[PDB]
């Protein structure tokens, strides 16, 4: 109740400000404490750079420095069976992969990018940046 002016009930409608509980709808949804999607997967580190010269060693090292993997395997491709599309390094503990994604997603090395994704399915609230509306550039 924005205002009663004693004569209707409301007749413009506006949705943009809205102060009560915020957030739109809850985070992963609310489901049954434990269905599937687990938030124990997060030390699933999807890595990926190269093609035919994605190496899990490369990645081995690089990785598991910033997080010890647990269970590192490379996403082949289907099609011919050989070592290609991307690598997969899973961490020892979800607590590794905030590390992994904290400085190791992306990690834009003078040579290499090291682009890293979590396999677990959720936690989409954020939306990287999405448009900005100035900031600096002018001398």
């Amino acid at each position: 109740m924005s205002q009663i002016p004693l004569v209707s009930q409301y007749d413009p409608y506006g949705q943009t400000a809205q102060l009560q509980q915020l957030q739109q709808q809850q985070q992963q949804h609310i489901p049954p404490t434990q269905m599937n999607p687990e938030p124990d997967v997060l030390r699933n580190l999807m890595v990926n750079y190269i093609p035919t010269t994605v190496d899990e060693v490369q990645l081995r090292q690089l990785f598991e420095r910033y997080g010890p993997i647990e269970s590192v395997k490379i996403v082949c491709d289907r099609e011919t069976r050989q070592s290609r599309g991307y690598g997969f390094v899973k961490f020892q503990s979800g607590s590794s992969a905030q590390q992994a994604i904290a400085g190791l997603n992306g990690f834009n090395i003078l040579n290499k990018r090291l682009k890293v994704a979590l396999a677990a399915s959720g936690h989409q609230r954020p939306g990287i940046a999405g448009a900005v509306g100035d900031g600096n550039g002018y001398l």
